[PDB]
């Protein structure tokens, strides 16, 4: 094969080939292994876990900036209000192994011509399925950089202490039949995804509170009060109060979520522990984080500048990272203030509901609420996609689901793209001359590298905007910055390294709502 | 594919092939990185550029004396009087990597037969185009010399300082289609060039102010002053002054150029600065050398010897030098006095213009003007073309352009000669063991290398003179030379190296203006 | 007919269509009449003018609003980097004559159904032509609005004192076979332009004093000095020093123009006047501004905030307005920054020049030049395209014209839109009894109203930009706006007016030199 990437904008489609050079470890020294998590030390009991570790690796290419780049971004979401994907096609080739050899004095590497690898695609979802949970191994953002590729775990059912039950599973993997490649070959794989509804790409202009004709007043009557005596008094609503109309419609669902302020220092109560006040939900006598949850505004318009929601919204790393506690600069905290028409934010706890039965004695009393579970008459909108962020999602295989969209943003599948393994097959050392029953262990010091290229098929909608006035765009500006320390914004450092400077998401075209 | 260099002459057609051996580096560990010099030190605030390297490499092969040699060059510039190109051919192919390995004790050198470079061609123009600037990596004159590939590199806007603006681009070279090469596959790319005139490869036998038959005299009369009382008088001219002719043409726009003299030591002031004394031309608050300018004659017939104009002309190495200051005996100096019939000499401030208004009180005063543009009437003759010098060059893409022809000499072409970037595909070295998601930044040591042909097809213009008298023509006299030290001029001297003893251009038949 | 205003936008072409409403005053009383001023009073000598008044009036849709929104506007110039015109087609219908009665009680309008209004195109260019000298008339930006039409006069040959002479013309504009509209006829014309290039919609991030690869030093040897003794010193350009480069090409001519600041008050001096220090063109024994002359750079990056040039600019007004001398904050000023690439910076007068012919005597000398005009190997580029601005200028009927290309801007046109002439047909009033020989000049009072639809067709550049990073686009930030007394930014304010907030203009995309 050769080496294209590149991008074709079409009318409504538009095609995105990228490839890359990967390098697979042997992991394991060809081993399986259990592993499991009591919850006796550590975090606690809630952080158990048991399953096993397999030799094999896979390729992730999830996220969004492995297909697109900041200017093929910028050129989609400012021209096209929404997108989905078709289908797509993978390519791994020019699999070289090479065998290392060490004198403690230096390595030695050399390369091996006739030893193979063996992949496999797994159509039919028979392993568990790991690609939706948003961990690392992806393919890197900017295509001159080498990865390198995950090792394969899962997790089952577990007991009490994080053991085995008799429902936990083990699979086999050299049980599926793959394929071996050396020197000259080449692993083809074609996939088209299933119908599924457009991404909206738009901000929304409008707010459900005012979908009327402010100049008019309405024909339904509305219920102001009592009298002194006890008699119902009448009122009819209208432009001097537009919040007394009545409305076909509801805003969002929501599950009340703490607020934090990224930028003010000051809005924030001191020493917060985030574990204990996010929210939660509990499985299986444990219980774990919420998070995003379903959206929520993070921000309205005419809000303290750096609102934002705990664990509300997305975060992400300006480049590729192990630091597990990072400082504020080194992150993209994204923000949802585009659904603000159909989403109330977080935290506010505006709804007001009865909580009593009126008689002569009693008044009535009210109360707002929590939390505020869907009913019908309601209308919401999904979580944004960003340049940075996961593209699909496996919706889990059970009985009911209510509107799969999933919570961290995409595209819900049940036939996702299928996972795909790849391992370094075992070449044996020298045995002994005289037989032995037992298995042979030893093994000779080997890795893999090659190139994958992955060129996916895009559907868009282009769109006619009858406003007069202009509309937000996304535009870079900087002003300068400084070759000799961070090069430009999207682009190279002086280290070499590839910084992604701001998160980037779909909406920012105004449509009425 | 074969070795074939030669060249073959057809009527008005002739074909040269050429081909070389290259050797290619891993340049930047395989990493971009930003650059820039701020005005701070050194040379000064004019020098400062901001930009980006980059791990590829190129071909360039822009220059004459690669597609020529001395012999078919005097061939070409005795019998004809015009050459334009018409169409190339390039081919890359034998390429094999090789793998670097050190113990401290010596360099172990072997051939990995699996590992592939990647190349390709730049169709579209979407790169910065480097090729027309006349900086060194081009191809040696003679075909047994081994030359290595330039890094590429490029520059943008820039602020204060040496800074990035928002306009400031960062390309991404892996995001273009290329080819993969191992042993066995070659890289071939044809190309047509664009309609172009001739370059005129004649001197030229008559000035502008002699067009006249010097016989006869004008039916014009002139203005030949007042008389002592103010009446107007007339005269006509005549073969006794030619130049009072009334004349259709006038001849070539200048910028003044400093003149110096490079024979003569006591032609030259002491201790001139020739950064101080050069024209410049500013921009963007910067201001750069004007060099060479639009052409002038650096002498004419009847002039000091060894008399030229600063920065006015081309000048080579004798053979290919890092020097950076070389010697007056190591470089080859061309001199214009080829074109002294429609162009002035620079440095000559003849050009008289009237300054005032005159009346009874005032008399009429003229005066010398330095600096004289283009006005309609005028006739002028572009820079010679020669040996070592450039070929082409890309007319910038701008809405005017008047008269674009390259200052330094050759075909401006609006879609040039594509440039072709080839680097080796980056092979990383042992991972560990455990999954890390960082880069992978450790890689083999590793080289390529192979040869390149380049065919290329010209047109050329076959005259002929009814001049009874032989025209100057170029001949070699050198008298001896000693095998012992230099060898043969124009050959290899005793330390093996290759010289170019004199400078070529194509300018030696005389044709009447 | 029927109102349709829209815009369609196919892949390159787009079609505008609008739609007005007009009404047509009596001008003149029915009559021609001369029209002069001498130059004894005022303005002076240069404002002195001969011509004559016309009853007839004309449409002027030349500027670019009347057939874009700000939104259409920012589609086009976000997405695409060149535009040129095709094709029009303009229908005037809908006509009605109204007659006006006053008995100095009230006035009474009535509608006369009979009376009829003449309209004629201009087809082979008979007329003199006012179209193109950007003066008021122009259909509204916001569709909503009436106009009224303008009185057709034009300039002769005028003598001293603004006095008529022999080769002066007088032009009968009822000698044109023209067409009679009552209710329910519609005057249509179809029209199409000849072919012109696209102006560039791209701003250009290099320059060129930079085109070089920033690594390398070229093989020409440039001419450093000379020794103590008078020998000629060389140096090779390397990239400590980028500015000693040989370039094959040179930036754009200019004339000085003054500079002035706009924003800050202390760059400025204190009263100028800004008569005598514009740039001037004379003819025929008077001069003329020359404004805004060949397009410089009004500022580059890194220089002072607010820098301008004196009459370098095009400036406009947010709305309509006759004010003669509007403040700061009711006019669009516009900037041209995009072009400081090839273009210098206006008032800026760095070309440098050698005055002088050294010797041993005499050390040269070199001097800055106000005015640097045309010559061979230059490249420039031409004034920017606005929302605001005209759109294509009549090229002069004349022997020679160097780069026609419209100094306010646009497409220069040897066949222009031809100029479209109207007039309400005189009604008599009641004639005496006797027959009379001298003319009838009393008439009925009556005016014309109707709509005018104008449908336009583009022809547009899509581009493929492969830079990594994003570009710069136009983007509505004004925060927020108060609805209680200005409205949306490019919209409706508290009074009814339509409000242009900020000058735009066509480029935005950034592309390599």
């Amino acid at each position: 094969g050769d080496w294209h990437c590149d991008t074709k904008w079409m009318g409504d489609h538009v095609i995105t080939k990228s490839t890359r050079t990967w390098v697979l470890p042997t992991y394991g020294n060809h081993l399986y292994g259990p592993i499991n998590f009591d919850g006796t030390t550590g975090s606690g009991a809630n952080a158990a876990y048991a399953g096993y570790k397999t030799p094999w690796g896979y390729f992730d290419f999830n996220r969004f900036h492995c297909h697109f780049s900041p200017r093929d971004w910028q050129r989609l979401i400012n021209n096209h209000t929404g997108i989905r994907p078709k289908g797509l096609k993978i390519k791994v080739f020019n699999v070289q192994v090479k065998e290392v050899t060490t004198q403690d004095s230096t390595k030695t590497i050399a390369n091996n011509l006739t030893s193979t690898v063996q992949i496999f695609a797994d159509e039919n979802y028979d392993l568990p399925y790991v690609l939706g949970s948003a961990t690392q191994g992806t393919f890197p953002p900017f295509p001159n950089d080498v990865f390198m590729l995950p090792q394969y775990a899962y997790c089952t059912l577990q007991g009490n202490s994080g053991k085995f039950v008799d429902r936990s599973a083990f699979y086999c993997l050299e049980y599926f039949p793959s394929q071996m490649l050396r020197t000259g070959n080449n692993f083809e794989f074609q996939f088209k995804f299933e119908e599924v509804p457009f991404h909206s790409g738009w901000a929304q202009s409008q707010s459900l509170d005012r979908l009327m004709n402010p100049l008019l007043d309405q024909y339904l009557i509305g219920d102001y009060g009592t009298d002194a005596s006890g008699n119902l008094i009448y009122h009819r609503a209208g432009p001097n109060d537009l919040n007394e109309f009545y409305k076909n419609w509801a805003p969002a669902p929501y599950e009340c979520i703490q607020n934090i302020n990224s930028s003010d220092n000051t809005k924030n109560a001191n020493s917060i522990n985030g574990s204990n006040s996010t929210n939660k939900w509990g499985l299986q006598g444990r219980q774990a984080w919420d998070a995003p949850g379903f959206v929520q505004a993070s921000t309205y318009e005419g809000a303290a500048a750096g609102q934002s929601l705990l664990n509300g919204v997305l975060t992400f790393d300006k480049s590729s990272a192990t630091t597990s506690s990072p400082a504020a600069t080194a992150v993209n905290r994204t923000i949802e203030d585009e659904i603000q028409g159909t989403n109330n934010f977080g935290n506010a706890r505006n709804n007001i509901v009865a909580i009593n039965q009126q008689t002569k004695g009693t008044n009535p009393t009210t109360g707002s609420t929590s939390q505020f579970e869907t009913m019908p008459g309601m209308v919401w909108s999904n979580r944004d996609i960003y340049l940075q962020g996961p593209i699909w999602a496996k919706i889990p295989n059970t009985d009911g689901h209510f509107h799969p969209s999933p919570r961290m943003g995409g595209f819900g599948l049940k036939h996702p793209p299928p996972m795909i393994l790849i391992k370094n097959t075992p070449v044996p050392a020298d045995p002994p001359t005289t037989f032995n029953p037992m298995p042979q262990t030893s093994f000779i010091t080997e890795y893999s590298t090659g190139q994958v290229t992955v060129e996916m098929l895009w559907e868009v909608q282009k769109e006619s905007s009858k406003r007069w006035n202009p509309e937000v765009q996304f535009t870079s500006n900087f002003g300068t910055s400084d070759p000799a320390v961070d090069g430009i914004p999207f682009g190279i450092n002086n280290l070499g390294t590839y910084v992604e400077s701001r998160p980037i998401g779909t909406r920012y075209i105004s449509k009425h709502l």
